[PDB]
C-alpha cells in the first residue's frame, strides 16, 4: 500500500494524497501518547497555525504576540522527539519549521516589529496560492534539489526563527535575511522545515509538490 | 497502550475518545480504495455527524428540501464501513454516521422531516447542544439499554430520518413519533451501535453518554 | 429601608423596581432546593420574560414550532413559586412568568401561535418595543382594572400561549382573538397579577404599566 | 443555609460560587444610599470584571487611551466595598474588581498599556480565557501563597493597572512585568483578595483556582 | 422665491422637488395639534413613503402579517392632510402616503399581500428600485393621463393595498391584478393625487416620473 | 491565430474558454442597436447565467415568487443571439442563457419551481456548485450525447424553467422530474447547444464538462 | 404661535426643541442661494452636528487624518449663517455645528487631535454618549455660565477642534486640554452660543442641557 | 460603427465610454503572449484600477505596507501596452492604470504613502467618491489643460504614488503635496493621458471628467 503520512492538527491532505501518501490527521493529544502516535505512521508533517507558547522558548508574552494553545505545542514536541528518535522523515511548514526549532533549544521573534533590521511583507496580501517574496537557496541544500535560487514563495507569518537551535543550518532567507528554510546537521532523521505554505501552492507549482513527494519518498525508505 | 479508534472526517468526539481511554485519529476523506488500509490503521470506528448523504446513494433524486451533500464522504464512508465488518473491528455510528451505515448496506432515509407521513416531534432542536430534548423509547433487551434507561432524554440535530430500515438490523430506540433513534446489528460480523442523536456533546454531562463511547473502546480492545 | 424583590435572571426590570421604591436583587438560576432560601431573602417576587418553557414539564414533547429553552430555568423558577405561595409573599410575573405559573400549578400552554384553533393576531410585534400593539378586554372586577381601563393597547412578543388554565386561577384579560393575557388568582395563599405583556418597556412612558410594579412592591410592603 | 454571596453586576461566577458551596445572588446598579441595605443582605461580597474606572474618580481627566466607563457603577461598588468593610464581611475581587478597591481607598491606576514607564507585557491576552498566559510571583506569606504556588501561569483580560496603591494594602502578586497582580488588605476590619486576572473563568479546569471562591465562601460562613 | 414644499418623515425626495423648483422643508414628527402651524409654512405638502399605517385607526387589531408601525408618525400625518386640506393647498402621496390619506378620510387597507381574496402579482419588485416593474391601466380621463401613458412599466415596493377606498376619491391606475396604484380625488378642497409606487426612485432616469413632482409645484405656486 | 469569443455578463467562463483555446472578450451591457457590432469581433457566443428574465419578455405580468430581473441585459442579449443567428456564429448558452434564447425565440418560462404542475426535483442544489446533483436523461442521437453519456449527473443553481419551447428547438436533456435541461436547434443558421446546468463550474473537475467549450470553440473555429 | 427652529441636516435635536416650546422644521441641504429663504422661515436657526467641515473653506488641503467631509452640506449651512445674522436671528450650534460658525467667518480649525501641539485629552469618548465624560472651564460673564456651573461635566463626540479662533468672538469654555468647548458671540448682530459637546444627548437627563435648547427658543420668540 | 474602447479589469467605465459614443469590450486577463490579439481588436486601450503593482515589475522587494498585488494582470497589462504603442493605438491610463504604464517603460512606484519624505496629503479619500478632494497644479501646456482648469479639485482612491518617472513622459499634474497626479508622453508612438484619480466616477456629475473619455474615442476614431 502507501506510506502513512500523519498530519498534525486539508491542502495539506490533498498534497500528500496526490504524491502518493496515505495521510491521518493526528488530533492533539497528551504528551506521553506521542510514541504511539508516531508508531502509526512512516512520516510526520508539521502544520501551520498559531503561535508558539513563548514560555517554550523562556519568554513570557510581548504585547504583539498572537493567540496561541499551549497544548498543541507540547503535543507536537513530544511528536518532534518521538520521531527524531525512531528516525523518521520531518516535513514542516510555517509555525512548523519554528515549532521544531523551539524544541531542540531555539528561540523565535514575537512579531515582525521586533526584528531589528526593517523587515520585508511575510503577511502577504497577494492571493495566498501565489509566492509574493524572493529568497535565496544555498546551493547544496535538500531545497537545492527541488527549487532554483530566486524562487518566489508566498508568506502568511509574522513571527520569525530568531537563535537557530543547534544541529540545524539555514538553507533558505529572504532578501531581508530572516529564515525561510532549515535543514538538520547530523540529525538522526531527513528533515525540510519551510517558513512559507507550500500546501498552497502546489495545484499550481510543480517545484512545490515536488517538497511533498520528496516526505513520501523519504517515509518509504523507511 | 491505548486501542485506535478512527475519526470519520469534530474536536468533542476526540475528547470523549480520549477521556474514555482510546487514542483517536482522524481519517481525512480519502479514495473509496484507500479504505482497506484505513481500517487496518485502528481497531475501532466512530462515524461522526455532518451533512445529509448523497440520494442518489439510496437510489433517489435530491428532493427540493434536501439540505447539503458531499458525495466524495458517503463514498469512503461506505467503503469504511465495508473494510470495517470484514475486519469485524467494533463500529460506532452517531447521527449522519448512523443514516450512513444504513444506506451502505440497503436501506433508505426521509430526505425532510416535511416528507414523514406524520407530524413528527422537533429533531433539529433549538435547546442547547448539550441538554436532552426529546425523551425515547429503549427496547429492554438491547445494547443500549445496558447504559441508558427507558425514557432517557437526548438531543437532536437533524431534519433526516431513517426510511427503510437495511436488513441485519434492529431499531433500538424511537422517540414518541415513533422515529428510529437508534439502531444496532443482528448477526452483523461485527459489534455495532448507532445513534441518532449527539452523545460526543453530552458525555461531559451525561456519564451515561460517556458509556458509549467507554463500550465502543472496551470492544475495540478485544483486538 | 425599602422591600427587597427579587427578580427572576433585564436592566429594565430592575429600572422599574428602583422607580417604584423597592430594592431589587437578580436570582440566578439555582437548583430548585436553594429557592427555599432564595425566597427567604425576599419581600416579593419578579417573574421576567425569556425563552419558552420545557415541554415535558406540562407533559409535552417538543413540537417543531417550539422555540429554544432551558430546563434548569423552568425547573427553578417552579420552585421559586411554590416557595413564594407557601410564604404568602406577593407574586408579578411578566410575559414568560405568567406562563411558568400556569405550568408550574398544572396549567398547559400552546406551543406555537400556529397551533392555535382559530387564527390569532400578533403576538410578536413589529411596532417599537415600548409602544402598545393590540388592545385587551379586562374584566372590571379585577386586581388589573384597578390599574387598566378595559380597552387598552398593550404590547406584545411572544409566541406561545396558555392552553388549559391551571386551578386556582382566574383569567382576567383577553386580546380580540381571544388568546389570555393575563391572569390573576383565586383561593392563593399569595397577591398574584399575572400579565402577557411586557410593561417594564412601557412603563417609563406610560404612567398605568408603571402602577403595576408600584402594586407588586406595595403589596409586598406588607413586610 | 448556605453564605450568600453578593456578586456585583456573569454566569462564570455565580457558577464558581455555587460549585464552592455558597448561594449566589447578583446586586445590580442602584444608587450608593442602598448599598448599606445590599451588604445586609450578603455574607460574602465578590467584585466582577468590567468596564474602566471613572477617571475622576482617582483625580484624573479621560486621557485618549481609556476604554469606556460607566460611573453609576463605579459609586455603587464604592459604597458596596464600605459597606463591607464596615460591616466586616470578606470580600474578594476580580480584575476591574481589584482596581476598584484600590480606587475606593485612595489608590490610582493607569489609564492604558501604552502609558507604563517600560514596555510591559501582554495583558490582554489572545489565548483562550480559560488558559493562564503570563507567569506570576507570589509572595510565600501571602494569603495568596496559600492556594496558588510560586510561578503559576494566570490569564489576562485587562489594559490598565493599579499606579499607586491605596495604603492600608501589599501587593501579593506580580508579573515578571512589575505590573500588580495581585491585592490583599493590611489589616483591614475584613478579610481580602483582588486579584487581575479572571478565576471564573479558569477554576472548571484549574482546581487552585477553585480554591480562591472556596476560601471566600468559608470566609464568608466564618463571619455569620 | 420659489414654492415651499414640506416633505413628510427621503433624500431623493429633496432631490426630486429641488430639481423641479421648490424649496423642500423636511417637518419631523410632531403633535397633532402643531399641524395647522406646520401647513402654514408650506404652499405643498408631500407625504412618502414608510411603515405601514396603525391597523387600529381604520378599525382592525393586528394582523399576524402586518408589518412595523409608527402611531405618533400616522396620527401627525393625518392631522396634517386635514391641515393641508382646510388651507386648499396641494397634496402629491407616495406609497404608504396615498394609503395614510385613504385611512385619514375613512378608508381601509389590505394588511398583507396574502390576505388578498385573489392572487396578486408581485408588488414588493427585486427588481432594481430605480426601474418599473409591473405595468399600469391608467383612466384617460384622470389627472395621471396627463403625465403619464397608458400601460406604463411602475416600480413597487409595497406589501400592503387599499381595500375600501374612502369616498370623495377614484380610482386612476391599477395593476393587471386590480390592485389600486393610484388615487385622484373628487370635490376636494384641493389638488390630489396618490400612488402606490416610488417615482422619488425613477424621476432621476424617467422624465415622466419628474413631471408629477412638477405638478405639485406647479400646483403650490399656483396657491401662492 | 485564436477563434474569439464574446463572453456575455464571470471568471470561470473566462477561464474555461481560455482553456479550451479561445480568446475571450467579455461583452458589456449595451444599447441592443450595438449588437450586430458586438457579434461582428467575435467568432462565437456564449451567453452566461445571472437573474430571471424580465417577465414582460415573454408576455406575463411579475409573480410574487419571481426574482430580480434587469431589461437592459434580457434586451441586449436578444439582439445578440439574434445578431449571431443572422451571420451563423455558434452559440453556447448556459443556464439563463438557455432560457434567454428560449424566451427571444418566442418561448415562456415558469416564473418559479413553485409554479410546475407537478413536484419538481430540487434544482437549487446546496451540495457545493462543482459537483452535479440530479441526473439527467440524454437523447442519444443529440449533439450532447457527443460529449455527455446517459444518466450523468449535472449540476443545478436555478429557480426558473423553459415552459413552452420555442419553435425550432428540440428538448435532449431533462432531469427524472421531466424539467428541461438541454436544449438544441435543428435547421437553426447556428450551430446551438443550451444547457441549464452550469459547466464552467465542472470543467476544471470533469473532463466531458470541457468539452462543452471546446465544442463551442471548434464550431466557432469551423466559421473562419 | 411656537418659534420656528431650523435644525440643519445631513432626531434628538428635534426632541430638544420641542420640549423647550419650539417648532423645529427640517432644512434638508439645497444651494447657497436658499439660504436667504430658507432663514426667512425660521425666527431660530440650529446647527448640529455631523461630518467634519470640507478643509478647503478654511484654506487648507486634506491632511491624512482627516475623517469625511460633503462640500454642499459646508456651502449651505455657511449662507445658512450669513443669512441668519443678517436678520439678527439666534444661532445655536452644537459640536460640528460651532467650527462651521467659526470657519464660515475666518477661523480655521485643527484637521485632527493628533495634529495638536499639546497631547489632548480625550474628545471621542466610550462613555455612554448620554453622559459627560471631561470636565470645563466656564468664563463667569459667559452666557453659558448662566446655564452651566463651573467644572460641568459634558460629553464629547470630535476629533476636530477650533485652531483659529474668528473675529468677533471670544473662546467661552475649555477643557484641560485648553481645548475650546465654547464659543459666544462678540459684538454680533445676533445672539450666539457655540457648544463642542452635544448637549442634545444629555437634556433629557441633565436639566441644565435643557437649559441651552430653552436659550435658543427664548432669545428666538423675542 | 463605433470605435472599440478595450477595458482592462468596472461598470463606471463601461458607462463612460458608451456616454460618449465608444463602443466598449472588457479584456479579461489572459497570456501576455495574447496581448496583440487583444490589441488588434480595438481602436484605444483603457486602464483601470485595481491592486498595486507587483513590487518584482520595477525591481523591488515588497515592503511590510505594500496592499495585494495580482502579478498576472500587471503582466497582460504591461503586455497590453507594449502592443498598444507598436500599434500607434492611443492610451488613457486611469488610477493604478497610470502607474502600470509608468513601471512598464521602466519607471518606478513608492509602495505607501507612509515612505514618502514628506508628510503627503490624503490620497485615499474619506469623502463621497464622486467628488472631488484635493486641488491639482496643471501644467499650463498639457493636452490636460485643454480639459481641466489649473486649482481643479480631483478625487482621490489610491495610497501608492509613481517615484522615478519612465523616460518620454512629464508630469503634468501634481497636487499640493509635490505628488504625480498625471502624465503624458512625450514623443511617445501613441496619444496617451495618464491620471492618478477616478474620473469615470465624477463625470456622471462633471462635465470636463466626460471630456477626458471623448477625448480618448476621439483619438481612437
Ligand atoms: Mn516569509
Ligand atoms: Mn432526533
Ligand atoms: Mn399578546
Ligand atoms: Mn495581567
Ligand atoms: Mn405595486
Ligand atoms: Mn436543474
Ligand atoms: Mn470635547
Ligand atoms: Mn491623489
Amino acid at each position: 500500500l502507501k506510506p502513512v503520512i500523519g498530519i498534525t492538527g486539508q491542502r495539506y491532505v490533498d498534497a500528500i494524497q496526490k504524491v502518493g501518501g496515505f495521510p491521518i490527521a493526528l488530533p492533539i493529544d497528551d504528551p506521553s501518547t506521542a510514541v504511539q502516535a508516531i508508531s502509526l505512521v512512516d512520516g510526520l508533517l508539521l502544520t501551520g497555525g498559531q503561535d508558539i507558547t513563548p514560555q517554550l522558548y523562556l519568554e513570557e508574552p510581548s504585547q504583539e504576540i498572537g493567540a496561541y494553545f499551549p497544548p498543541r505545542d507540547s503535543y507536537e514536541i513530544a511528536l518532534v522527539r518521538a520521531a527524531l528518535d525512531a528516525g523518521k522523515p520531518i516535513f514542516a511548514i510555517c509555525r512548523g519549521m519554528q515549532l521544531v526549532n523551539v524544541a531542540l533549544g531555539g528561540t523565535l521573534y514575537q512579531d515582525i516589529s521586533q526584528v531589528e533590521t526593517k523587515a520585508l511583507q511575510h503577511l502577504q496580501r497577494v492571493d495566498e496560492q501565489l509566492g509574493s517574496h524572493t529568497i535565496d537557496i544555498e546551493p547544496t541544500s535538500e531545497l537545492a534539489k527541488h527549487h532554483p535560487n530566486k524562487k518566489l514563495v508566498n508568506s502568511l507569518h509574522h513571527q520569525f526563527i530568531k537563535k537557530l537551535a543547534p544541529s540545524f543550518k539555514v538553507t533558505a532567507r529572504t532578501a531581508d535575511g530572516m529564515i525561510e528554510a532549515v535543514e538538520g546537521d547530523n540529525l538522526p532523521s531527513w528533515y525540510l522545515g519551510v517558513q512559507w505554505h507550500p500546501e498552497l501552492m502546489f495545484q499550481t507549482d510543480p517545484e512545490s509538490e515536488q517538497l511533498f513527494q520528496a516526505l513520501v519518498d523519504e517515509s518509504k525508505k523507511t
